[PDB]
């Protein structure tokens, strides 16, 4: 903990300390419990009819918002199982959640990318294509998520890495309106540090793994920001009635 810089300067790659291993277990379990069973959506997935999602294709949009509420609640459930999140005020809770929701949902869809069928599986239950997701309301956001998915294939991420990534997205102190900024940053730094150490232990046969991984954090933030804009365009090209209450609550002030 106190011998970070010096440990790096020598050339050693510090692995998780006992305190961090404990933190890693909590976050991983948090993710695993609120996410689909690994390597299961593959056999249980259902491809969306090729005729849907071939303006906003309201039919495809319909199919997506039908399962969007559970996807969102899974993210709240994840956040709930992290003590650091619970230590925070109600106002900060909501702000943090409204800001990372689409970032985490996208990472989750992205890691369930299948190069064979060239599809993503939403909620591990609905296999969709780039065009289908694009026409269903996401526009270029679909492109961004699929591009992310194709890229993540080489990273070979496990439940721990995806979980830590989600924790880093969640604890974003720059979220506007936050009140407990400096402690939300302490939490994030803590996650980032356990994360880097986890990566050293994992030793991916990939060059500059950590920095490349960090760039993904930025891409996920962009996907989120970009989706905020896609939501505005949705409220115009879509019947207000096809917007589940929680969907509206989380993305719009
Ligand atoms: O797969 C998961 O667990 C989470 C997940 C669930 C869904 I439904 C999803 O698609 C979206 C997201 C935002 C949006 O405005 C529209 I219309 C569709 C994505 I991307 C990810
Ligand atoms: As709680
Ligand atoms: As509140
Ligand atoms: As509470
Ligand atoms: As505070
Ligand atoms: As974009
Ligand atoms: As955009």
């Amino acid at each position: 903990a106190a011998m970070e810089e010096l440990q790096k300067s020598i050339g050693h790659k510090p692995e998780p300390t006992d305190e961090e291993w404990e933190l890693i277990k909590t976050v991983t379990e948090a993710h695993v419990a609120t996410n689909t069973q690994g390597s299961h959506w593959k056999q249980k997935r259902k491809f969306l009819p090729e005729d849907i999602g071939q303006k906003v294709d309201l039919e495809a949009f319909s199919h997506f918002t039908k399962i969007i509420t559970p996807a969102i609640t899974r993210v709240v459930d994840f956040a709930k199982k992290l003590p650091m999140f619970c230590e925070l005020p109600c106002e900060d809770q909501i702000i943090l959640l409204k800001g990372c929701c689409m970032e985490i949902m996208s990472l989750r869809a992205a890691v369930r990318y299948d190069p064979e069928s060239e599809t993503l599986t939403l909620n591990g239950e609905m296999a969709v294509t780039r065009g289908q997701l694009k026409n269903g309301g996401l526009g270029v956001v679909s492109d961004a998520i699929f591009d992310l998915g194709m890229s993540l294939s080489s990273f070979n991420l496990d439940d721990t890495e995806v979980a830590l990534l989600q924790a880093v997205l969640l604890m974003s102190s720059d979220r506007p309106g936050l009140a407990c900024v400096e402690r939300i940053e302490k939490y994030q730094d803590s996650f980032l540090l356990a994360f880097e150490h986890y990566i050293n232990y994992r030793k991916h046969h990939v060059t500059h793994f950590w920095p490349k991984l960090l760039m993904k954090v930025t891409d996920l933030r962009m996907i989120g920001a970009c989706h905020a804009s896609r939501f505005l365009h949705m409220k115009v090209e879509c019947p207000t009635e096809l917007f589940p209450p929680l969907f509206l609550e989380v993305f719009e002030d």
